Formats: C-alpha cells, structure tokens, sequence
C-alpha cells in the first residue's frame, strides 16, 4: 500500500514521494500514456508494469512488511499478493535512488499532453 511505498521512497532518496513523485514525466503517479521522459521515469514505467502483473491485487491499499538488513528493503512473508507487491516497490525505490543525480525538475507537474507515444511492458 501507498503508505509503506512512500516511506520507502523518502528512505531511499531523502525526497517526499508527493511531491517528488506523484507527478513527475509521464508515468510517476498518474499512469496512462506517453515515452517515459527519463530514467526516473522509467523506473516509473518499469513500476506501473510491476502493478500491472498483479491482476487481482491491491498495490494501493494492501499493507506488506519490511526490514532493513543493513540498508537491503527485505520483503517479509506474508500473503503473496503483498510479497509481490513489495519486490514491485522496492525495485521503485532502489530505481529512483539509481538515478536521484539526473532527477530534473522540469518534468515535476509534466503536463499531459506532452506525454503521447507508444510502449507495451
Ligand atoms: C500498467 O499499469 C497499471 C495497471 C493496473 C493497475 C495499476 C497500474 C494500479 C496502479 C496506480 O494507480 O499507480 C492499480 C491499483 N491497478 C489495478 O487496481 C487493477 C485492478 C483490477 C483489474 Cl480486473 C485490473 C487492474
Ligand atoms: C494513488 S493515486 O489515485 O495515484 N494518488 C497518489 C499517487 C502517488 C502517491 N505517493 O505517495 O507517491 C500518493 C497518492 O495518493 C494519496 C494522496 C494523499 C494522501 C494519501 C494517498
């Protein structure tokens, strides 16, 4: 669920996932359409795919648990609909961290419009 992905994020680039990341290029947080702009698009495309696997699953609302060993996002058992939530986030989150220095502003509230193209997970 949003709460834990979130709070992943701000551990893993220091940068609050709203604002930071519910509106950037094409696919952080709205979805839909476009060419992702940008390698921290990408990983958001990469993650929307991710969602995208799990037909009969709740990424949104389902809560899942995780640890730190030593800096590793470790998923902890639980249902499988939230272990694979948890692999799908933490990819997210060390994604964003793996190209935090090409994080570029001009695609914070990327409008729509500008995000037309095709890409098929
Ligand atoms: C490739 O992208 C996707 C596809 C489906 C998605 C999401 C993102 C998000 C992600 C979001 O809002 O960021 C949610 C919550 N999805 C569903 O709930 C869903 C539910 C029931 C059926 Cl039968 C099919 C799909
Ligand atoms: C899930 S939605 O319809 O795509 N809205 C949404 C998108 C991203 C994030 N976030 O924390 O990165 C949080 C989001 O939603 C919330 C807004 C305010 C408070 C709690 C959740």
């Amino acid at each position: 669920s949003l709460l834990e992905f979130g709070k992943m994020i701000l551990e893993e680039t220091g940068k609050l996932a709203i604002p930071s990341y519910s509106s950037y290029g094409c696919y952080c947080g709205w979805g839909g359409k476009g060419t992702p702009k940008d390698a921290t698009d990408r990983c958001c495309f990469v993650h929307d795919c991710c969602y995208g696997n799990l037909p009969d699953c709740n990424p949104k609302s389902d809560r899942y648990k995780y640890k730190r060993v030593n800096g590793a996002i470790v998923c902890e058992k639980g249902t499988s609909c939230e272990n694979r939530i948890c692999e799908c986030d933490k990819a997210a989150a060390i994604c964003f961290r793996q190209n935090l220095n090409t994080y570029s502003k001009k695609y914070m509230l990327y409008p729509d419009f500008l995000c037309k193209g095709e890409l098929k997970c």
